[PDB]
């Protein structure tokens, strides 16, 4: 079925960020509720025609890893994309209320980002672009997908910051990145889960003790090229995840682990063999089964 703007009607709101508001809404004709993300674009209309003709391929991207499509359309001013629910939120709301992940927690959002990437570039030749905990999505079966990654060519152009990045550093300085730049986000992404807050700058011996102003953006950008990357605080953590999050945040791309080497890697080998209830333990620390 085709969807349209006058079939929708708003529940709630689910949230907003730097472009686009997300609603949940209800699809009158199906009955299904969705995430309706709309993104304002004061755009000319042949162009916002190639950007839904892109997302079509959204429809073929269908991954257990991946939050699922339902359509895109533009409707009065703005594209909107029409995907999943997602009851769980993203995770940082869930970081917000749990104020640390749990290490065993991470094994499998970190299974579920690695076989995700993979997904989009084995099946789909594309990278993600934006790996951040906002865009990785969970729900209360249990599943962690991701979301807002880079199909539409088009649509990235049309939007092009934050005071916080997740770029990685040759993205930070040039043009000169590709697939490993997602590596770094991700890897960034596990460590401020993991500690409890944005790890650059990284925390003196004293904030340390106490869990176990903010930076100018370009004193913080400073940091992510010239000084040496965030590392897992030891002790607290197993040494096979400090490894892990180590060959995530190599600053050279190319010594930089990818995709194939996280698959096979000790931390991933043990999460995968790890009996973990993560579905219970989401529900758990914020309250909804
Ligand atoms: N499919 C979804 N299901 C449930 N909640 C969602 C869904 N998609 C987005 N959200 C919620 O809406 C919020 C806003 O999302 P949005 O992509 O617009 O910005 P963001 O990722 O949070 O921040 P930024 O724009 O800087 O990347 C997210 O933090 C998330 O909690
Ligand atoms: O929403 C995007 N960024 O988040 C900022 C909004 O404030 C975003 C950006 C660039 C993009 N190119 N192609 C798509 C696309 C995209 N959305 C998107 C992609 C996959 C799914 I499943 C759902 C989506 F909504
Ligand atoms: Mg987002």
């Amino acid at each position: 079925m085709e969807l349209k703007d006058d079939d929708f009607e708003k529940i709630s709101e689910l949230g907003a960020g730097n472009g686009g508001v997300v609603f949940k809404v209800s699809h009158k004709p199906s009955g299904l509720v969705m995430a309706r993300k709309l993104i304002h674009l004061e755009i000319k209309p042949a162009i916002r025609n190639q950007i839904i003709r892109e997302l079509q391929v959204l429809h073929e991207c269908n991954s257990p890893y991946i939050v699922g499509f339902y359509g895109a359309f533009y409707s009065d001013g703005e594209i909107s994309i029409c995907m999943e629910h997602m009851d769980g939120g993203s995770l940082d709301q869930v970081l917000k209320k749990a104020g640390r992940i749990p290490e065993q927690i991470l094994g499998k959002v970190s299974i579920a980002v690695i076989k995700g990437l993979t997904y989009l570039r084995e099946k789909h030749k594309i990278m993600h672009r934006d790996v951040k905990p906002s865009n990785i999505l969970v729900n209360s079966r249990g599943e962690i997908k991701l979301c807002d990654f880079g199909v539409s060519g088009q649509l990235i152009d049309s939007m092009a910051v934050g005071t916080r990045s997740y770029m990685s550093p040759e993205r930070l300085q040039g043009t000169h990145y590709s697939v490993q730049s997602d590596i770094w986000s991700m890897g960034l992404s596990l460590v401020e889960m993991a500690v409890g807050r944005y790890p650059i700058p990284p925390p003196d011996a004293k904030e340390l003790e106490l869990m176990f102003p903010p930076m100018a953006i370009f004193e913080l950008l400073d940091y992510i090229v010239n000084e040496p990357p965030p590392k897992l605080p030891s002790g607290v953590f197993s040494l096979e995840f400090q490894d892990f999050v180590n060959k995530c945040l190599i600053k050279n791309p190319a010594e930089r682990a990818d995709l194939k080497q996280l698959m096979v890697h000790a931390f991933i080998k043990r999460s995968d063999a790890e009996e973990v209830d993560f579905a219970g333990w989401l529900c758990s620390t914020i309250g909804l089964n």
